[PDB]
């Protein structure tokens, strides 16, 4: 499935964490607060982050702290609290990773107590 899909949500939401692994864009699952459920490799391929030391850890405080803005963390805490996170924008990461440009598709999941952060280089 492709990034941006307009039922992405659908098609992630059958899939175990060994096929999260084989899409061709980076996906975290994150719970309403910003804590890691799911880092894929995909997403590491671009951070350099090791799964196993980011799962569990709150993406917006320790993690990717360039996320902490009003345009980012700000959005998925109102996204989380109207029960309609669905947005697209772009961003660049840039803590402790050579400066990189993505494009970024935050998605609310079916469970609805759990939130996608779909990242892609552009
Ligand atoms: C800004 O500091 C972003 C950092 C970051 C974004 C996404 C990741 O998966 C890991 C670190």
């Amino acid at each position: 499935v492709a990034f941006g899909s307009e039922d992405i949500e659908n098609t992630l939401a059958k899939m175990d964490d060994g096929q999260l692994d084989g899409l061709a864009f980076g996906a975290i699952q994150l719970d309403g607060d910003g804590n890691i459920l799911q880092y894929n490799a995909a997403e590491s391929d671009i951070t350099g982050r090791d799964p196993k030391q980011v799962i569990g850890k709150n993406f917006f405080k320790d993690v990717a702290p360039c996320t902490d803005s009003p345009e980012f963390y700000g959005k998925f805490k109102e996204g989380v609290a109207s029960g309609n996170l669905n947005t697209m924008f772009e961003y660049t990461f840039d803590y402790q990773m050579t400066p990189t440009k993505v494009k970024v598709h935050m998605k609310k999941a079916l469970s609805g107590d759990s939130y996608w952060v779909f990242v892609k280089r552009v």
